[PDB]
């Protein structure tokens, strides 16, 4: 699984590309498996606009956000995606009547 990127306008570079790819690599230790990834980096005059969508078996990761600071606009971005992750994993401790934790059969 490669993060590919777009870029509207800013192409991509040594450093998004490490950076994104890096912050796939890392949200890789997490309790996922990103199915297909991208990043719709974006910049403008008042900043920077990056958004994130990414694929996972529990739903489709997705993100953006807008700040002068590239690198922490990506670090929001990653929040956001940390934190749908986190989301996704976490879900409702409660559907309806649960899963619970039993496997061997299940017949």
């Amino acid at each position: 699984m490669t993060l590919n990127i777009t870029s509207k306008q800013m192409d991509i570079t040594p450093a998004i590309r490490e950076h994104l790819e890096e912050r796939l690599a890392k949200l890789g230790k997490w309790q996922t498996q990103l199915i297909s990834p991208h990043f719709v980096l974006n910049k403008v005059p008042n900043g920077f606009s990056v958004e994130a969508s990414i694929g996972t078996p529990l739903g489709n990761l997705l993100a953006s956000a807008t700040s002068d600071d590239m690198y922490k606009a990506i670090n929001e971005v990653e929040e956001k995606l940390e934190r749908q992750l986190n989301k996704l994993q976490h879900k409702s401790e409660s559907r309806r009547a649960d899963e619970r934790l039993k496997d061997s059969f299940e017949n």
